[PDB]
């Protein structure tokens, strides 16, 4: 047992702070901005003799994670960065010289806390502010990248830039990126705190770190992979994806499936790293509350040969064939589409996987701008 690289944080530390001496500090962060002793970058900054840190600001979920204004321990002002005030105000900045973002994110575009570091990103350059981020693992590693990158029309607080789905990258990559590609609204005077030993081929348990849920639903550092996995669909509520359940986002299911057939129909998909297993379960709360599902896990055999994002329609593409009068855009919920499109980036995987419910029919859309994505983020790449 070993902690095998320094995150944003602990070379903060052995730096001394010298990056935030003589500025006011503003600190975006939540629970997962731990050290590697879990304590609270929030504490470890209110500590520290040599920094002024002023105000703290929390994102989806919250800061100390007890929302879901003062913070108790150190009597400073907690902003909220979620709703109506998902971008700092003008306001929420005139007191600080520096915000510092501190947060473990998953690697999958639609999860909001790279939303609020480029949203805070943009206000910090509109209004002359300093912008620090403390790098943290990309807990899926920095080699998958997945999906098309977000169409104009669908560009939104879960789909926030024009990157992929799985777009490959920690999130001071990606702040580098949005700086240096013009993606935001203006430039930003940025600093990235690099993290020291991280490796593209690492996923999240190979750095030794204790895993923090990032949000409920992801409690654990195996369910950063299987987000993409079933996430998508998850948006309609049509089908459990486990989110009610105690394996959230690794299954599928729904009252009116005959497991051992769905399971056997998409095992003879062959799908490389992947085994389907089937299940008879009773939801907890949320989809099929106290109802007896049936459906699949998902186990995932092998994570570097998996393609994650697609498997969710492979199953959507399987119930159908299985069910053809339960096809999801003919009986889920029409007012969760719109929801759906601005996750995927774009409304034509929902249009072209509506025509005969096949992924074969929208394959060739999901996949189009991965070799060009990787060839812009090499520019940006901090680790090898
Ligand atoms: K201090």
């Amino acid at each position: 047992p070993r902690i095998r690289i320094k995150t944003g944080i602990e070379v903060l530390k052995e730096q001394n702070f010298k990056c935030l001496e003589g500025k006011r500090v503003g600190l975006i962060t939540n629970p997962t901005g731990v050290d590697n002793h879990l304590i609270s970058t929030i504490d470890i900054l209110h500590e520290a003799p040599n920094v002024n840190l002023v105000a703290l600001y929390g994102p989806e979920h919250g800061v100390r994670g007890d929302v879901h204004a003062n913070d108790s321990s150190t009597g400073l002002p907690v902003y909220s960065l979620y709703g109506k005030t998902r971008k700092p105000t003008p306001e929420m900045l005139k007191d600080i010289d520096v915000l510092v973002y501190d947060i473990q994110d998953i690697g999958c575009r639609s999860f909001t806390y790279i939303s609020t570091m480029g949203v805070a990103m943009e206000a910090a350059a509109e209004n002359n502010k300093e912008f620090i981020v403390l790098d943290r693992p990309n807990p899926i590693g920095g080699l998958k990248i997945e999906g098309n990158v977000v169409e104009d029309g669908y560009i939104s607080f879960v789909s926030q830039f024009k990157i992929p789905y799985l777009y490959g990258l920690t999130c001071g990559e990606l702040a580098l990126m949005l700086n240096g590609e013009q993606m935001l609204s203006k430039p930003c005077n940025l600093h990235v705190v690099k993290m020291k030993g991280w490796k593209r081929k690492m996923d999240y348990v190979q750095t030794g770190l204790q895993w923090i849920p990032s949000s409920p639903h992801i409690p654990h550092p195996h369910s950063a992979f299987f987000y993409p996995v079933s996430g998508i669909l998850g948006e309609l509520g049509y089908m459990s994806i486990g989110v009610g359940y105690t394996i959230p986002f690794q299954m599928f299911a729904a009252r009116w499936v005959e497991a051992e057939k769905l399971a056997d129909n998409l095992n003879r998909l062959h799908l490389p790293g992947v085994i389907f297993r089937p299940m008879h379960l009773k939801p907890f709360y949320s989809v099929g509350k106290e109802e007896h599902l049936q459906g699949v896990q998902v186990h995932i055999v092998d994570f570097n040969k998996a393609s994650l994002s697609e498997i969710q329609f492979y199953v959507m593409q399987e119930v159908t064939a299985l069910y053809p009068d339960r096809a999801v855009f003919d009986h889920a919920d029409k007012e969760r589409f719109h929801m759906f499109d601005l996750v995927s980036g774009s409304k034509e995987i929902r249009e072209r996987f509506s025509q005969r419910n096949r992924w074969e029919d929208v394959r060739d859309y999901w996949y189009k701008d991965v070799d060009d994505f990787r060839r812009l983020s090499q520019k940006y790449y901090l680790y090898k």
